[PDB]
C-alpha cells in the first residue's frame, strides 16, 4: 500500500447551531509531525542534581534537583488552545458564547513514511535520504492510563500551534521517586546550611515501562492508525466574569441625600449617624454599620500565603493559589516572533481580574474591644514586622479561606493554556486545578505515543554491552485530531454595551505574517463579559 | 371601564435562536405618549417664504421657501433604530450578525386617558387637573397609505428614546404643490437676481384629509386599539462591509523579487519593465501594464458632481449621492445630554467607509495618445480650474456612474436612522434610498394618526367665525409596538480577528446615567467586519 | 426625482451624428391633412 494515501488534512472548525442558544464546535486538526530515531533505545532512570546553585544561602526557591525515568517514547500532546483554534475563532468563541462543555476528541495518524539517511562522505561531502518501504513506525495510545500523566503544555512542549508548520512530538519521561532535604537559610544564615539528596525509598518505587502495559501498533506507509472518540465528563467553563465583592453584595444603603447638579464632586449622602442606622452587623459589640461593617451573605475570595514554599519528602514547592497570576514562557512553535534569533522564550502574564482578588496592603486586623480610631498596639497593620523581619507582614502567613468562600474557576488561556486536566487520585480532591479549565474527573483521555522502530544493521549482537548499531532512521507522518465542544450563545442584559474582542490600530499586526513570512500569536483574554454574581 | 386597564407594558428585545444560524429578533417597545387638544381644530394651507435670506447674493443654499397643509392630527411616528433596540442590543446585533432581514410589525394603544384643566384663578392663581371620563382620544391607521408619507426621523421626530421617559407624538403636516423661481448668484454678482415664489398650479392640488379617506375610532378610557400584523417586502441588510477597491480585484501581479529580511523597506518587486509585461488592459495604445491600468472587472463605486444643487418648479435641492456623509442633528429626547442646556442640537456625521468612496483630489484626465510623463496641455487635473472659477475643477462636474457601477446599499445608523423607507411611485425606480436601509417596494405599514377629540363647552355656534371654544382636554396614552427581524449569525473566515464593538475606558460613561439622571445615547456604527467583495 | 442631461448635444457613430435622446419635460409632432 505504498503508493495511496491512507487519510485526510482538516483543520477547519465548524460551529453548528443546535437548538436554542446553543451550538456545536467542532474543532478539527491536523499536522505534520516530524520524529526522530530514538537517541537511545533504552529506558533510564536520570538524576538531576545542581545544589551548587541552591548552595548559595537565599537560593532555595532555585532548586531543580529531581529524579526521572528518560524512555525511549515520544508523546503527541496537544491539549492546549492553540492546537485547535486560530486568532479569529478565539474571538468567536470568547465575544459571542457565555459557557463552553468539552465534548469529545479523537486522533488519527495517516500517510506515514520512514526514511534513512546515507551520510555520501564524497568530498563535502554529500548525505543522502531514502525511503525504508518496509520500515514501521511504532504506536501506543494508552486508553487505560497506566501510564503517568504527563501534560506536554505546562513545559510549552505541545504540538504547533500553526497548521502550516511542521511540528514534533516530544521526548517522554516521567518522575521517579527520590528523597531529598533542603532547609532554608537567607543571605546573611551562618555556616553551611542542610541541602542533600538522600536517594529513593523502595516502597515508592514504580518503573513503567510502555511495552509491558500498552498494545504497540506497528505502521508501515501503507498502514494508518486512528484513535476512537472519547466523551469527556467535566463542568462548564463559563466565559463570563463576576465583578462583585463583599462590598457590592446586597441592598446598597439607602442615600437620605441625593445630588443636585452634575459635579464629579456632588456626592450622594447616606445621611445617617454610623451609629444610629439600622441593618445587620456581625459585630456583637459595636452599633457601627458600615459598608465595611454591614453584614454579607459568604466571602467572596479568600486571602493566602503569599511566596510560601512547603516542603515534603522531594523537596520545596510553591504553595499554590487561587486568586487573581499564571505566567507563561514558550517560543517560536507556540507563539514568539516565528523569525526571533537567540534562544530566550517569549512569555506573558495573564491576569485575570478583580473576582476574587485581594490587595493585602489594604488589610489589617484590630483587637476585638474595637476602639476606633483603632491604637496602634490594637492594630496589625500589613506595615509592622513579623518575626522581626522588616519585608514580612502578617499578611504573608494569612489564610482566610473558609466554610463562607465563594470562588471561580481558571479561564481559558489562548493559545498557551492546557485544555483539560487529570484528576488527583486522591480520596479528597481539589475544588480545583490552577492548569486547567476542564477536569475529567473519572475518565480522561489516553496518552498517545509514538516511537521509530530499531532499523537495525547486519552487525547486531544481543550479548554485547556495545550500544546496538542501527541505520539511521526517521518518521515523518500526518496527525489529525477532532475536539468538540458545545457552547451556549450569550445574551445582553444591561443597557449598556460591553468587553469584546476587537482587532485594533494596535494589535492589528499581530494577526498576519510578515514581509519574511514571520508569524506570532499574541495570548488573549477569555473572559469578557460581567455577570452578576449575586 | 373605566377601572380596568387595557394593555400591558413591555420593552424587552428577544432573541429566539432558530435553525441553521438563523435568529429571529423580536424588539418589544413601549411608551407613555402625552397628547394635548389641537392648537387649531381646522386644516390650514400655510406658506413658508424667506427671501430676504436668499436675497443674499450668495445664501441660495439656504433657500426654505415651500407650503404645507397643516392638519389638526398628530403622528406617532417609531422608525428609527432607538426606538427599538438599546446600546447593549445594538452591539449585539451589530457584533454578532451577518445580515438582518425586517419581518414583521404592529402596534396598539391602550390606557387611553383624557384630562381637563381647570384655571382655579385664586391667588397665584391655581390650576387643577381632572379626568374627563367619557372623552374620547381619536385614532386614525392610514392602512392603504392614502395619505402622504411622512417620515419623522427626517426632521428627528419620532418616538422618545428611553423606555422610562414619557414622549409625544408629532403634529402632522405633509406638502403642497408650489411655484418658485430661484437664480444663483454669488457675492460678486450684479444687481438682484431672480428669487419669486409664483404660486400653486391648479393641476397639481391635492388637499388631503383624514376625515374623509381614513375611518376613526374613539377610544374612551376604557378603549384600546391595536394594529394587527405587518409583514414587509424588503431586501436583506448586511452587517458587512467590502474593502476592495478596482485597485484590490484580482491575481496580484506576481513578484519576481520578495524581500530577504524584514524591514519597512524592504518591498517585493514585479521585476517585469512596465511595458514588457503580459496582462489585460483596456488601453488599446500602450502596453503599459501597471496597477492603475490592468484590467478589472467593472468599477466599484461612482463619481458624483459635488455639491450641486439642481433645480425643478419647487426650487433648488441638493443633488444626492451614494457615496462615503450623513449628518445627524437631534436632541434630549434622540440622544444629546438630557440635562444639556440651551436650544442647540447635537449631532454628528456618520462616516461609513472605502468601499465605493473616491479621493477627488486624485483623480485626473489624460489625453487619448497617452503619452508620459504627461504634458499639461494633455492633463486636466483636479487642480485646473474650470469656468475661470478658481474653486471649481472638472470634478466638481464629473460623473463616472455607468453599466459597471457596483454599489452597496445604505447601513443602518443607530440610534438616530430610519429604519424603513416607502418607494417612490414612478415607473422607473431608485436603485436605493439614501435615507433607510430597508425599503417596502409594494406594502409599507399604514401611518397612525392620534387627536384629541373636541371637547366642547356650553357655547358653541358653527355659523359663526369666531373660533370654537373648547374646554382645555389633553390626553396620555400608552404605545406599544413589535418590530421583528430575522438574522443570520456571523462566521469566521480569517486567522486574524475583526473589528468589534466594545466598551473602552474611554466609552464607558456614554451608557450609564449620571448623578442627576441625565443620559444620553451615542451614535455608532453597524457594519464592522470585512467580507470578501471579490 | 428625476435627472439632469446635456442638452442639444449631439453624438457620433459610424453612420453619423445624432441628437442626444432624453427622458425629461419636449416632443414635437409635425403632420397634416390626413393627420389631423
Amino acid at each position: 500500500g505504498v503508493g495511496i494515501s491512507t487519510g485526510t488534512f482538516n483543520n477547519q472548525t465548524e460551529f453548528k447551531f443546535l437548538e436554542n442558544g446553543w451550538v456545536e464546535i467542532t474543532a478539527n486538526s491536523s499536522r505534520l509531525v516530524h520524529l526522530n530515531m530514538p537517541e537511545s533505545e533504552n529506558y533510564k532512570r536520570v538524576v538531576v542534581n545542581n545544589m551548587d546553585k541552591t548552595a548559595v544561602k537565599g537560593n532555595m526557591a532555585l532548586d531543580d534537583i529531581h529524579v526521572e525515568i528518560v524512555t525511549p517514547w515520544s508523546l503527541v500532546d496537544a491539549n492546549a488552545w492553540g492546537v485547535w483554534f486560530n486568532p479569529g475563532d478565539w474571538q468567536l468563541i470568547v465575544n459571542t458564547m457565555s459557557e463552553l462543555h468539552l465534548v469529545s476528541f479523537e486522533q488519527e495518524i495517516f500517510n506515514v513514511v520512514l526514511k534513512t539517511v546515507s551520510e555520501s562522505a564524497t568530498q563535502p561531502p554529500t548525505k543522502v535520504y531514502n525511503n525504508d518501504l518496509t520500515a514501521s513506525l511504532m504506536v501506543a495510545l494508552d486508553s487505560n492510563n497506566t501510564m503517568p500523566f504527563t501534560p506536554a503544555a505546562m513545559r510549552s512542549e505541545t504540538l504547533g500551534f500553526y497548521p502550516w508548520k511542521p511540528t514534533i512530538p516530544t521526548p517522554w519521561r516521567y518522575y521517579f521517586q527520590w528523597d531529598r532535604t533542603l532547609i532554608p537559610s537567607h543571605t546573611g544564615t551562618s555556616g553551611t546550611p542542610t541541602n542533600v539528596y538522600h536517594g529513593t525509598d523502595p516502597d515508592d518505587v514504580q518503573f513503567y515501562t510502555i511495552e509491558n502495559s500498552v498494545p504497540v501498533h506497528l505502521l508501515r506507509t501503507g498502514d494508518e492508525f486512528a484513535t476512537g472518540t472519547f466523551f469527556f465528563d467535566c463542568k462548564p467553563c463559563r466565559l463570563t466574569h463576576t465583578w462583585q465583592t463583599n462590598r457590592a453584595l446586597g441592598l446598597p444603603p439607602f442615600l437620605n441625600s441625593l445630588p443636585q447638579s452634575e459635579g464629579a464632586t456632588n456626592f450622594g449622602d447616606i445621611g445617617v449617624q454610623q451609629d444610629k442606622r439600622r441593618g445587620v452587623t456581625q459585630m456583637g459589640n459595636t452599633d457601627y454599620i458600615t459598608e465595611a461593617t454591614i453584614m454579607r451573605p459568604a466571602e467572596v475570595g479568600y486571602s493566602a500565603p503569599y511566596y510560601s514554599f512547603e516542603a515534603s519528602t522531594q523537596g520545596p514547592f510553591k504553595t499554590p493559589i487561587a486568586a487573581g497570576d499564571p505566567r507563561y514562557a514558550f517560543g517560536r512553535q507556540h507563539g514568539q516572533k516565528t523569525t526571533t534569533t537567540g534562544e530566550t522564550p517569549e512569555r506573558f502574564t495573564y491576569i485575570a481580574h478583580q473576582d476574587t482578588g485581594r490587595y493585602p496592603e489594604g488589610d489589617w486586623i484590630q483587637n476585638i474591644n474595637f476602639n476606633l480610631p483603632v491604637t496602634n498596639d490594637n492594630v496589625l497593620l500589613p506595615t509592622d514586622p513579623i518575626g522581626g523581619k522588616t519585608g514580612i507582614n502578617y499578611t504573608n502567613i494569612f489564610n482566610t479561606y473558609g466554610p463562607l468562600t465563594a470562588l471561580n474557576n481558571v479561564p481559558p488561556v489562548y493559545p498557551n493554556g492546557q485544555i483539560w486536566d487529570k484528576e488527583f487520585d486522591t480520596d479528597l480532591k481539589p475544588r480545583l486545578h490552577i492548569n486547567a479549565p476542564f477536569v475529567c474527573q473519572n475518565n480522561c483521555p489516553g496518552q498517545l505515543f509514538v516511537k521509530v522502530a530499531p532499523n537495525l544493521t547486519n552487525q547486531y549482537d544481543p550479548d554485547a554491552s556495545a550500544n546496538m548499531s542501527r541505520i539511521v532512521t526517521y518518521s515523518d507522518f500526518w496527525w489529525k485530531g477532532k475536539l468538540v465542544f458545545k457552547a451556549k450563545l450569550r445574551a445582553s442584559h444591561t443597557w449598556n454595551p460591553i468587553q469584546q474582542m476587537s482587532i485594533n490600530v494596535d494589535n492589528q499586526f499581530n494577526y498576519v505574517p510578515n514581509n519574511i513570512g514571520a508569524m506570532k500569536i499574541v495570548y488573549e483574554k477569555s473572559q469578557l463579559a460581567p455577570r452578576k454574581l449575586y
